[PDB]
RNA sequence: GGGUCUGUUUACCAGGUCAGGUCCGAAAGGAAGCAGCCAAGGCAGGUCC
């Protein structure tokens, strides 16, 4: 389960829009996601770096429910 | 090494277009710009000077 599997599931506009901004691998492998790239993922998608962090948190909790759910 | 072809590779660190999102503006309209793709560079292989 990854950020692609979250995305093809207003609030919903913005959380899309920083996930067209980040790379497959990104994408496929989040964990790798830290200050560079939240930083060129936030400007490139008009959010703020604590945007992306709020988004990546959603995220996690549900790739731990994917196991456990 | 240079021309060229083929495969592959490359988040941001001043290429093109820039989906989506954003910024400025009362509006008319402006501007920046991520991912993609393309270009380009890297690593090889063919071929040629």
């Amino acid at each position: 389960f990854d950020l692609n599997d979250f995305l093809e599931q207003k609030v919903l506009v913005r959380m899309e829009a920083i996930i067209n901004s980040m790379t497959m691998k990104e994408r496929a492998k989040p964990e790798i996601i830290k200050g560079s790239r939240k930083r060129r993922i936030a400007a490139g998608s008009g959010m703020q770096v604590q945007d992306v962090n709020r988004l990546l948190k959603q995220f996690d909790d549900m790739q731990r429910m994917m196991k456990k759910m």
